[PDB]
């Protein structure tokens, strides 16, 4: 074989009622072809298989262990699935299209277990030992997982963002993954990557999924670039622990994640130039010694929902939490543009004045040239007696910056 | 069928003569095919349009009416036809190659009517009723205009930006489209996307024509990103009206396009970290309450044009309209560069001093740590008094932020 | 023919043995297809190349004479080399795999002669008149120089980054290139382009190579965006000289390049938003009058190297050189963070303050608002007696910015 398959041309099974054991099926034929490593320089060069476009149903977990897999489609076929499920169920006959598109997986897996919601995912990425399973390749295909479930909080089901699935997951450590051009829609998990180094997800497109992007465990040197991101509100849009020397940029992230950007003990890491909206406090989360980060040159959108299905649902936080959330030391926050629109009736807690960046707790921020334009009175700087010994500078007028000047440097922005 | 064509292996009709043809017969084959919408938690997946290298001529408009159609090529083609057609004819059959390649689409369709540039447009995507055609991808092929025409304006006709032909036009609301690694050449318009939602333009090269990039009507959530671009001097390298939450980054905008980015009523959008070169002012315009917006880390060079076709071909416009010109209400410009180059004897009008930063109407503008570097005198901020209560830091000296300090904060760059 | 080639489907050939020949013996046919160039408005619309996954063996030199090629795999194929090279060899039999894979390239030249790195080129993009070569593409595959050789240092043959291959080099002047999503490894040097206009290097994973990026001779309007990239000590990870309007965004740069990025006479151009990672100093040079250009919202660190077979592996470089070092007039350095890790104990020259950005020549340069977090003293900004006339805004205390303030304006960052 030239390594190169196509699931609607593989003799054993069919895609359209299980696309899980084709490619399994495939991979296992690939297994069989490069057993020697060390052959004529090379051995095991890996494979690519091609999903045309279509409705594939995957009953089967794909598990992925071989390096160099490419899995490439050829649409990324998302449309609003969240729209049309609000949309009154008599109309439906009416519409040009229901579901998504493209080369599409369809998601037909139960709920996993206990701490297993791996269980759950369409492709599962897990090796065991040497070297870190290395360059596997999503490109330009749709993962739908259909349907959302009842979560017994009231809700309409197919609002709850709850259903036990994830499209990709990564278990084992990696090094030189990439996710291009993906659709992923209505799964509770689109794409979860534990241990990952030099990871690249460039230019998907992941909404309306409970959470989008989730780097779990560590890693190191990776990039989450030119996303289209929207996620669910108890849910992550962009997620990352413990890595070091992130870049997150070129990044369109809308509602309704509880987050836009979240890390937790992440350091060196760079949060520049996204667009970022939500419809609830708390965007962007520096927490558990996230430190020595650059977050520069982005514009924060916070305003009130107007969808109506979704009115007054929220992410539990109130205008105290602020937009930019900061635990952790030596951080950068330079050139950022903030709008805050809040209507003064539904400000929680009752009267209080909102806070746009927040320092609770570290030492050594640096907060220099950062633009807040609100329909209210805010607290553009909010330094909690935790944290001291920062530098505040142009962002905010005296009244604006509260802090304790003993042990902060500040500078006003001039006014009048 | 598996949903994949390929226009050179289609029976009826002939891709070198008319590629429309072919096209349109084989969306008449996908919507034969995909008449039902849901059958098996499916129905319409859409399908892939593959144009291998090759000429092709077009003579019928293309019309998209169906979601989740991709059409691919296997590459973008552009050589610069403006070069060649001003090389003299006699070395004409010296030179390696005249035309553009790749997956060539060569637009042979006459002008459009009164209000109908649609009309003369290669590829149309449009639908009426819901939902919103989604998840269209144009990738990796040539669309060429192949000739200008006399426009009555006296120069060359090859050089008018003139024909009337538009390369991809979308005329209804749209969801997550995309737009990647195309070259568009010798067209009046190149790509006219109307009632945009989370559309990407990701990686294309669109040089060589009248306008490029035009998003009309509104749009949300979408975002220009990584394409290099140039127009001519009565048209628009990058414009958006009515749009919220758009991304403008890491574009390498070069001449001779009357602006770089032009924005009309467009809110809460970024345009941050491109690089930005035009032979004449008015570089980027934020008109007609274009509020909320941030411009950031971006790279302004204005110079004059070297190449002598067409030196002293113009925009109309003066010195003093300034290379960022903002209309609208609580902008962030911070972070940029601009290197204005012009020649004292040829300031129009006749000894002003040229104007770099320019406010015209609006208030609440926020401008902050700009570098201008003249090889003359300039105003590196000018505030009208149609502008008032903006903030302006280091930006300039006294003498250069022109400004009434009654009603505006300023802080002058420390000197000598 | 439809233009459309396979490696594996050629019959002239065997691609295991030596692709070389192969592609070549595909560019004769396609040469011989396309004489004419101008019939019914075309004549060469060039062609693609397509290798499947595999491990092909390169033994004669491609030699790219032709405009709109584009050669396409499918996998970069990325394993680090440099780390199984280190493992005990013992072990192994025990790996998963050795080699890289995807669509492998195999380099199998010997290296060049004097001034001719260029001979042990696997693909040589030359031609001689006019138009300049254009959009030629290279797409998601694989090039391996399969082991570095003793360099008479005496450190391990495999750890010298030292064979004399490179893996694409373009000689000639060029117009509208692209390198997408490919993997270079184990290369003296990956990817050489002479007199490069409007080239994109997007998406690319170039690592484990001597020099990875180097635009040589001149160039105009290009964008090095999005690409993760590791080089060696004694080379380039992105180099440049003589350009224009470059714009160097969205790059992940890590170890072990001298520097992250280097400028010879470079102007107008922009580095910004890029995360660099070097364990030397000297990360950023610009040098040779190389001026007005943008250096913003980058994050730079600089540490000591951990891997204990590079431990004590240096570039040259003293730590009085500076993370960013500056020889040119009129720049703009702003909104980077800067973070410093060394031990007190091995600072070169002994007991000196390390410096972090330097001025050594030109005028007109602005430095505002920058941020060092450093586990020792530093000089944020020293301004050497042969530079004057800068602007230098906080990035630092008084301590902090050594500079002559009779010939420089200073604003100290706020302090207590
Ligand atoms: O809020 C985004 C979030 O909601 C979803 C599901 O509805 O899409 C909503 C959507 O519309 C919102 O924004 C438009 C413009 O502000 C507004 O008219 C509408 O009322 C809102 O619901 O958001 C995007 C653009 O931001 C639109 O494409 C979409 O219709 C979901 O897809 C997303 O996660
Ligand atoms: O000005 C760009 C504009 O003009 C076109 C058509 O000529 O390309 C011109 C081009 O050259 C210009 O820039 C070079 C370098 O400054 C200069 O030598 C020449 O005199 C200029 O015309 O511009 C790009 C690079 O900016 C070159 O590739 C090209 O030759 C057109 O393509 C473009 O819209
Ligand atoms: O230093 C990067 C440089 O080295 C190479 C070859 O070893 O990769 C090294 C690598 O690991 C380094 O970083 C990790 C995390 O800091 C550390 O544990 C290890 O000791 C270091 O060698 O660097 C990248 C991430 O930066 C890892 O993927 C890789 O293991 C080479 O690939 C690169 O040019």
């Amino acid at each position: 074989s030239n390594n190169r398959y196509d699931v609607t041309e593989w003799p054993a099974g069919n895609p359209a009622k299980d696309i899980g054991e084709v490619i399994n099926s495939i991979i296992a034929d690939i297994k069989a072809r490069q057993g020697a490593a060390d052959v004529d320089d090379g051995g095991k060069p890996g494979a690519v298989i091609y999903l045309p476009p279509g409705d594939y149903h995957l009953r089967t977990q794909v598990l992925i262990d071989i390096s160099f897999l490419r899995i490439e489609g050829s649409g990324h076929g998302f449309t609003s699935s969240s729209i049309r499920f609000n949309v009154p169920e008599e109309e439906w006959p009416d519409l040009h299209e229901l579901w998504p598109g493209g080369s599409r997986v369809i998601v037909d897996l139960p709920a996993g277990g206990a701490g297993d919601s791996a269980a759950g995912a369409a492709f599962l990425v897990a090796r065991e030992g040497s070297p870190r399973i290395s360059s596997v390749e999503f490109s330009n295909f749709c993962i739908d997982g259909l349907h959302f479930t009842a979560d017994g909080s009231g809700r309409h089901p197919e609002n709850t963002y709850a259903n036990g699935k994830t499209g990709i997951h990564v278990a084992s450590a990696n090094d030189s993954f990439r996710v291009t051009d993906m659709g992923f829609v209505y799964l509770e998990n689109a794409l979860t990557i534990h241990k990952a180094d030099a990871l690249s997800i460039h230019h998907n497109f992941i909404a309306e999924c409970g959470s989008c992007i989730e780097l779990r465990g560590w890693g190191q040197a990776s990039k989450i670039t030119d996303n289209l991101v929207g996620a669910g509100p108890r849910g992550h849009s962009i997620y990352a622990e413990n890595h070091g020397g992130l870049l997150v940029t070129a990044n369109n992230v809308f509602p309704r994640g509880a987050s836009s950007v979240h890390f937790k003990g992440v350091t060196r890491s760079s949060v520049t130039n996204n667009r970022l909206h939500a419809f609830y406090p708390g965007m962007v989360r520096l927490e558990e010694n996230s430190s020595e980060n650059l977050v520069a040159t982005n514009h924060f959108l916070r305003d009130h929902e107007p969808w109506t299905p979704f009115f007054g649902v929220d992410n539990g936080l109130d205008d105290l939490t602020g937009l930019l959330s900061i635990s952790g030391n030596n951080n950068s926050v330079i050139g950022n543009h903030f709008s805050e629109v809040v209507d003064a009736n539904e400000i929680r807690p009752e009267g209080a004045t909102p806070v746009i960046i927040r320092l609770t707790a570290g030492t050594g921020n640096f907060v220099s040239t950062n633009h807040v334009v609100s329909n209210v009175d805010t607290q553009h700087v909010l330094v909690d007696p935790g944290s001291a010994r920062n530098t505040i500078l142009d962002s905010g007028s005296d009244t604006q910056v509260v802090a304790d000047r003993a042990v902060n440097a500040i500078r006003a922005t001039p006014t009048v």
